[PDB]
């Protein structure tokens, strides 16, 4: 899926996602947001099952984008963990995490939950 | 806190993560989980805010394992969520996505969650 | 949104959610899963808030249900949180937490997440 | 666990949690939560597991909380899912959604995630 997974992804938010996969499972790459306290792109790094199960199964993958770019800096993180889906509409269907640096009396607060699906139009 | 966050840390299951803090907000290093499906060693990358806040918030970070390694490939992937506190008692406070390849039948079950606190001893 | 709340709702993967709002802030009613060890009705249990925002903000709402009823028992929970949005095409977004009982060792893989987006029709 | 699981919890946050377990899988009672946009008792309900495995596996439960009392309206509402489990040290371990109501433009950012750890003392 390495030939599957490179190139630029969209999400329902109009985020773009522009990914590299390496044949030892690396994935590496850019990030543009559309929302939050974010703009133009963030470095991305993470992993993918590079031998994923033969029987029809997704591809298991996850990648991290910290909010520091040369312009800003929203003090957080977002990991997103899920699988790729090939043929003729592939997907890459994700949850994930976005962790804001707090003070321990926030730390209850620190982190959201959501989800994103990526296309590779729209 | 590139210093800080550089060098092993273990989790409460037993868990090891080795990871060295680049000055540019990179994190890599290689993961060994106690529990689950794994053996050995596995690649981590993910990334760090370099320039957290300096009144006293801890540093967001996040970073993935694709748990594929030469001895094994239990078809998923984690990422962790969490922020470096640093002074006497260092932790890494996470929560963690685990996502498995799955059919589309499967899919509403890919994705398990929880959380991680990482010290530098025990 | 009491009357906007109440009555049956589907979600993408068929299931059927009948539910009763009370002037209180009272959720009541049944829950029939589409997917995995589950058949016919559950109980379920929640709260919304019955004094939302007036400002077009959605319906913060959450319910329970007990994967037990008379014809089997999945020793597992499922939590929704969410919100209702109303107007033309009415929608409850939410996201999930399924724990199962599990022995200590097992307890790390004890929690899936999940999102479902429930609908008045299909 | 009827009787193992009726009575006062607290959480690491110093919240209160006082519930009334039903022979039928019922939950009832009330929370106060030591931090965020709350004060005095809200309204919860939940179900649990009424018939466990017998293999020392945890028991499934969980509960809900509107932010709304007679004294504040969070627009929010947390789901706690997690297992009870039994012996000298009693615990109740959840993962937890909060779900706050928002416009479409700020859906992405409506739900926090956490987890909370329940004992009969402290
Ligand atoms: C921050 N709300
Ligand atoms: C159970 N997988």
């Amino acid at each position: 899926d390495e030939a599957g997974i490179t190139g630029t992804w969209y999400n329902q938010l109009g985020s773009t996602f522009i990914v590299t996969a390496g044949a030892d499972g690396a994935l590496t790459g850019t990030y543009e947001s559309a929302v939050g306290n974010a703009e133009s792109r963030y470095v991305l790094t993470g992993r993918y099952d590079s031998a994923p199960a033969t029987d029809g199964s997704g591809t298991a993958l996850g990648w991290t984008v910290a909010w520091k770019n040369n312009y800003r800096n929203a003090h957080s993180a977002t990991t997103w963990s899920g699988q790729y889906v090939g043929g003729a509409e592939a997907r890459i269907n994700t949850q994930w995490l976005l962790t804001s640096g707090t003070t321990e009396a926030n730390a209850w607060a620190s982190t959201y939950v959501g989800h994103d699906t990526f296309t590779k139009v729209k």
